[PDB]
């Protein structure tokens, strides 16, 4: 529904969209660290966008028992958690391939892609189902 995080979140799917391709124009991103710089600011300004929404909702919370609450929080903070390392996980994958790549003496890397991209698309099934899991308990967190 458009929180500060979801678009924070909306605008690293759309960059890992687009490394996904692995064109010639993302490969040159891919081996200067481009690419891996920017999924890391991405990923920064999302978890940093996340923590203060969560911030902001606890001022208008619906007053449950409060051994539920805690648990809610915590369960929260564990969604907000994984968020982060599946992020950091593309950013980690990514860094190991421009390390195989700049061990290649320019030998084909067409192996290399298949591989990165088939990794690539479980690492975005993990992650988008972590925010979808994150989204729903943000959305119910108000209440209890």
């Amino acid at each position: 529904s458009g929180q500060r995080w979801e678009l924070a979140l909306g605008r690293f799917w759309d960059y890992l969209r687009w490394v996904q391709t692995l064109s010639e124009q993302v490969q040159e991103e891919l081996l200067s660290s481009q690419v891996t710089q920017e999924l890391r600011a991405l990923m920064d300004e999302t978890m940093k966008e996340l923590k203060a929404y969560k911030s902001e909702l606890e001022e208008q919370l619906t007053p449950v028992a409060e051994e539920t609450r805690a648990r809610l929080s915590k369960e929260l903070q564990a969604a907000q958690a994984r968020l982060g390392a599946d992020m950091e996980d593309v950013r980690g994958r990514l860094v190991q391939y421009r390390g195989e790549v700049q061990a290649m003496l320019g030998q084909s890397t067409e192996e290399l892609r298949v591989r990165l991209a088939s990794h690539l698309r479980k690492l975005r099934k993990r992650l988008l189902r972590d925010a979808d899991d994150l989204q729903k308990r943000l959305a119910v967190y108000q209440a209890g």
